[PDB]
């Protein structure tokens, strides 16, 4: 991988592995999400950066508020996929990281993703607006003119997601993270929540449809000793409304939507 | 990746990824196990397979009976590890796949692994001895003289593992696979069982020790709708454990194993 010529974005190639694919012999959406996260980590490393600056002194970190992914073609086992990523400031609201997925052989865009990140104190878990002096520290690594993976005026990445009402049509209860679900800081990896959401989709939908779009909001994290219930209701192509909540008190951890195309 | 000069082994390099590491910023044993499985798949693909034409006609497959891994140094996040793998027939008992892990920068052996595979009918799940027709078909891809990752006389890879007696010292109950735990054939990936075994090790041991050796026997598979209980008892500077995975309901054994950990 490497930064591009202007130093304002980063590209990296990946060969799809045997254990990274589903029953269609193409990369799962969780494998895609892991690759997006890996290229984001490599971009931050390449420019000297969690992706923290003088935020370390104040115990501040970037945390994901929303992840949105659209896949047109899932790469096959053994295929090479090229991913380009970049960041942009969204004023004092937070930051945005965008990605473009391409087939290396054809050069065709096979997917796109966007994510919204907010600044939070790692100890109190209190959010805060991005101040001047921290904004300037990473503005030199971002394009100044807007560059959006989802430009379309009125698009799926900015839709408001409603809260699923009980009773849910489908559910998968008692979900728990194991050590492989944790990152280097012992926190549950953001991609595990995508897996948990998908667990309540019936197997017949997975066997006859392909996931085209997933939008996921992150409200609160699941701790290593917490247990999660995954809830889904059809709202329709097939569309679903999703809700992840703690098994005990019913505390919301995530809400989302998925759109699936018939194969 | 590529086959070596004599075409009797396969090598491949991997850069350790950010999500592949634990709290020490080094590759987990499950990341290592996934890389061993990936290099085995690429070796089979490079020589045209890992079932032969005769095996597909008879609905026969290779299944893992035992996995044994020893790690001296876990590669760090961003490091390049080189893995060499090869196979050998073990007469009519089955096949053996071996691996050697090396640090690409130093060329030093940082790990080694060995696995035993048996031939089984895909549908009835009945094991069978390897016939001559099948044996000759893959012998042209294996070294003829013995080549062992674990040559030592009384080495840990061939030890008999006893069955853990109730009550277990430690346990993790209600373990279930999710879709990410399944392979392309919708079967639970062999590496998930390694994770499940390790789930019953206390966090204090993981935080103060490093896993040096793991030996795991595979008796039966966990189906997508099955639930597993993971059981561990200390058997021991070094710490050793006896492990047992069994179905949550009837207590049917799925795996048994041992781990050896050294103090950091
Ligand atoms: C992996 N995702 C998260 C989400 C929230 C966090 C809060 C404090 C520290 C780490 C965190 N990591
Ligand atoms: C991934 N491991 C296994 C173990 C046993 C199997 C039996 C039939 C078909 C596939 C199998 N896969």
């Amino acid at each position: 991988g490497s930064l591009t010529e202007d130093g304002l974005s980063y590209k990296e190639k990946f060969v799809v592995r045997s254990y990274e694919v589903g029953s269609n012999k193409t990369a799962t959406v969780e494998t895609i999400a892991n690759l997006l996260q890996e290229v984001g980590c490599n971009h931050a490393q390449s420019v000297g950066f969690a992706t923290t600056t003088t935020m370390r002194k104040l115990h501040l970190i970037w945390v994901t508020a929303r992840m949105h992914i659209e896949i047109y073609k899932y790469p096959a086992w053994g295929d090479v996929v090229e991913i380009e990523t970049w960041c942009q400031s969204e004023g004092r609201i937070g930051t945005r990281r965008d990605w473009i997925l391409k087939d290396s052989v054809t050069g065709e865009v096979t997917g796109r993703a966007t994510s919204k990140w907010v600044m939070m104190n790692q100890d109190t878990r209190r959010l805060q607006k991005v101040s001047d002096d921290v904004r300037d520290e990473y503005l030199v690594f971002c394009p100044q003119e807007p560059r959006l993976a989802f430009p379309e005026e009125n698009n799926r990445s900015l839709k408001k997601i409603p809260k699923l009402e009980d009773p849910a049509q489908y559910s998968m209860i008692g979900l728990k993270p194991r050590r492989a679900d944790l990152d280097m800081n012992q926190h549950v990896n953001n991609v595990t929540y995508i897996g948990w959401v998908l667990e309540s989709i019936p197997q017949e939908i997975v066997d006859t449809h392909e996931l085209q779009v997933i939008t996921l909001d992150y409200r609160r994290e699941c701790q290593q000793d917490d247990v999660v219930d995954s809830l889904t209701t059809t709202t329709s192509d097939s569309q679903f409304l999703h809700l992840l909540r703690l098994s005990g008190d019913g505390q919301e951890i995530n809400r989302g939507t998925t759109l699936w195309r018939k194969k």
